[PDB]
């Protein structure tokens, strides 16, 4: 209860809006939200089209992400906009003290790139929200006429916050002056500060509210004859008039000439003395010391990747990855009819799932918040459930007490039923990107249960301020076990879940085996996809049938199980791990018994033919070494053995660049949208990595063939990673085994970032 204080107190603030190039908002749903803005203006009609705001990567973006970040401290990020001719940095700190989750800082900085024209003018907005009833927020008015010639003050208060002030600095850089006629009315060229109220759920809308001010501004200018035979310049047509007062919404806009900086102060009243911007320099300078100091013992990347360039590689990718972590709040869309054409027990099922669709019955519930990680700021900056469980495997390294919180914020979300929705849009803000086919979630859809990996890891470590709450669910054994206490009954209900909504059919045909209970169904699939295992079109049975069973399913109960045992034990809950064991036990025979080919050398999935018969059907892949990747398989396992010949051969898996997703030979190999069809996937990559070290570092007889596997495969994923780091600044979702190159979507930290780990290893 007091750790669980000290870590509140402790992650309250962040810059959680990874949604956004850079915004601040606490882990309260309702509250106060910042967002900065940017755009040049050359003309009448660029600022709208240059103006930067939510993330995005396309061809007038060099880059961006963060150089160093720890959610407790703070950290620096660096944006290198080509479109704007401005390379950015937004550094924020946290500055513990008071009752009210602390104070922060930041600093915006921009200088021109070579490219830009020396006079350029910039428009730079910060745009402050406030949510809540019974809240308050006023901008302190200035002293002159028609905008600040400093600081912009404003007051507010919150039962959440309680009092506080938040400081917009005057900031260094040339302030363009206007000659014109104008600036009788609205001065010369200076900050200017626009309060406003809105109904509280569209407050997120910055950009079109920034925007219905500025274009209030010129149908003012047209009213008043500023017009066409005489025109104001545009960065003055684009200047709000002063209006400062109280309200739930803050415009605070600059414009500067040349290269600008500015503070953001934000002072918690119940803490010491307020923030100052001195403040701020220490403070930063003193989280990147702490930075260094943590990643070099948590992140100690061992040969050959010891030097400067693969540490500056490992920074980038550690510090995207923590970086992403968002705080998210609303309603999301769900179906809650449960359709019995859900249940998905007849041939031709995919029809009638669609059948039920089609009654769109899905309605809105909640609120639901979640504190997570994310795969990508720029095209789904939001929770997946199996990503998440690759995401934290390196945070856990930094900080497994940040790791728990986020994986209990993911356990908060369980329905009664055991159903965790497998992608988390949460609130309009986060609806906006995502097109309303594709928000509705299904409670009869499962995700691989990654999460487990991480408990699993907390587990061997729980056998054997800020630097000590990082670790406090360790190094205090009893808050560690009340942890597993409380969650332990949510883990049983995601175990039991999965075996009463995606149990496969034994009993029903002509199918024989150690256990009439254990085999699984993905619950989801269409013709060419099943969305729900996370491989979204590895190739499945043909058609789909009620009668398939999924070999990687039945690893993910096995996971599941094994955890289970470990966290039934240390509770001591005697009877469930006896259950526990005989589960496990039954998966270990029944793998073999219903989904290993003798034939092939592998696991396969399976179906029921046109006879009603159970046939395997193999595609050698990621899929066939799932029993191996799930750390299943005894070391002295014969089919082990085999699989390790599949893995290394490279007329199937083995690429220069890593394994293959699907073997070359195939016949899927390189179809359709080959997306798990042929490239190598990180997160797949990185099991295999663990598994291979495990076989490494421990008697039997394929030690040896282990340890050049994993030396090898841990040189050419990582290496594979960097090249196209080192060429291109950005962390890609997968490979191409041909030729090396990163492809399909950029800024994947994401679980490409796992390299961090691969390189660092010591598993
Ligand atoms: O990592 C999560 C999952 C994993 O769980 C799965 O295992 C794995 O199979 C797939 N991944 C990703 C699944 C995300 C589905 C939604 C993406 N929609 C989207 C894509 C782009 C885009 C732009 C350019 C190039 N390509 N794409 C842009 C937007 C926009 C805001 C405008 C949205």
């Amino acid at each position: 209860s007091e750790i669980g204080r000290l870590n509140n107190q402790s992650l309250l603030w962040g810059p959680y809006r990874p949604n956004i190039y850079f915004g601040t908002r606490p882990r309260i749903g309702k509250s106060l939200m910042t967002g900065l803005m940017w755009g040049k203006i050359e003309s009448y009609t660029d600022f709208q089209h240059t103006v930067r705001y939510t993330c995005e990567q396309n061809e007038g973006m060099k880059g961006y992400g963060w150089d160093e970040y720890d959610p407790r401290r703070g950290g620096i990020q660096s944006i290198h906009d080509i479109q704007n001719g401005l390379d950015i940095t937004t550094s924020f700190v946290k500055i513990p003290g008071g009752a009210h989750g602390g104070s922060w800082a930041a600093r915006i900085k921009g200088t021109l790139n070579d490219d830009a024209p020396k006079d350029q003018k910039t428009i730079v907005v910060f745009y402050v929200s406030q949510e809540g009833e019974n809240s308050e927020l006023e901008a302190v008015p200035s002293e002159n006429e028609f905008g600040y010639e400093g600081d912009v003050i404003l007051k507010g208060r919150s039962e959440a916050l309680g009092n506080y002030k938040l400081v917009v600095t005057k900031g260094k850089g040339v302030i363009p002056q206007s000659d014109h006629d104008l600036s009788r009315l609205r001065g010369p060229g200076q900050t200017v500060v626009q309060s406003l109220t809105y109904p509280d759920e569209v407050l997120w809308q910055a950009k079109p509210i920034l925007f219905q001010q500025l274009k209030a501004g010129i149908d003012w200018l047209v009213e008043n004859k500023y017009d066409v035979a005489d025109p104001p310049p545009p960065w003055q047509v684009y200047l709000l008039a002063n209006k400062p007062g109280s309200g739930n919404v803050h415009i605070v806009q600059k414009v500067f000439e040349g290269d600008f900086e500015f503070d953001i102060l934000f002072s918690s009243e119940s803490a010491g003395k307020e923030v100052t911007s001195k403040d701020l320099e220490r403070e930063v300078k003193q989280a990147t010391e702490v930075f260094g100091e943590r990643f070099a013992r948590v992140f100690d990347l061992k040969a050959p990747f010891q030097g400067d360039n693969y540490k500056k590689f490992g920074k980038s990718m550690f510090s995207n990855l923590i970086g992403g972590i968002g705080y998210f709040y609303g309603h999301s869309l769900v179906d809650r009819s449960y359709a019995p054409e859900y249940d998905e027990e007849n041939e031709g099922f995919w029809e009638d799932a669609a059948e039920a669709r089609a009654r769109h019955q899905e309605a809105l519930e909640g609120p639901y918040e979640l504190f997570t990680s994310i795969p990508s700021r720029p095209f789904f900056p939001r929770g997946f459930l199996w990503d998440e469980g690759f995401h934290l495997l390196p945070i856990a390294d930094w900080d497994i007490d940040l790791a728990l919180e986020i994986i209990k914020s993911w356990y908060n979300l369980m329905d009664e039923d055991g159903w965790i929705a497998r992608e988390q849009i949460l609130g309009a803000e986060a609806r906006s990107k995502v097109p309303k086919e594709f928000q509705t979630q299904y409670p009869h859809y499962a995700n691989p249960p990654t999460l487990f990996l991480v408990l699993d890891n907390f587990v061997e470590r729980l056998r054997k301020l800020d630097e000590t709450l990082s670790t406090a669910s360790v190094d205090n054994p009893e808050v560690g076990l009340e942890y597993l206490r409380r969650l332990y009954p949510l883990l049983r209900r995601q175990f039991d879940w999965f075996r009463k909504t995606q149990a496969g059919d034994i009993k029903s045909y002509d199918r024989e085996a150690y256990s009439t209970k254990e085999a699984y169904r993905w619950r989801g699939r269409t013709v060419s996809h099943c969305l729900t295992s996370g491989l979204d079109d590895y190739p499945r049975p043909q058609p789909p049938h009620p009668g398939e069973l999924h070999v990687d399913l039945m690893s993910w109960v096995g996971v599941m199980v094994k955890s289970l045992i470990s966290i039934g034990s240390l509770l001591g809950a005697t009877e469930d791990v006896e259950f526990y064991t005989k589960v496990l036990d039954a998966i270990e025979h029944n793998l073999d018994d219903l989904h290993w080919s003798e034939k092939e050398g592998c696991y396969c999935d399976a179906t029921i033919d046109e006879f009603e018969e159970h046939k395997l059907v193999c595609h050698k892949g990621y899929i066939s070494l799932f029993p191996f990747l799930t750390g299943l398989l005894k070391p002295d396992s014969p089919k082990l053995g085999k699989l390790l010949a599949l893995i290394g051969d490279e007329s199937e898996l083995w690429s220069p660049y890593g394994l293959r997703s699907l073997s070359k030979k195939d016949e899927f190999y390189g179809t359709a949208e080959n997306y798990w069809r042929s490239p190598v996937w990180i997160n797949i990559n990185y099991l295999a990595i663990v598994q291979l070290y495990n076989i490494a570092t421990q008697d039997g007889p394929y030690k040896e063939t282990a340890r050049d596997l994993y030396t090898r495969l841990r040189k050419n994923i990582v290496e594979t990673v960097y090249r196209n780091w080192e060429e291109t600044g950005f962390a890609w979702e997968q490979y191409n085994p041909e030729t090396g190159k990163g492809q399909r979507t950029q800024h994947f930290t994401g679980w490409t970032s796992l390299v961090v780990k691969i390189m660092s290893g010591h598993h």
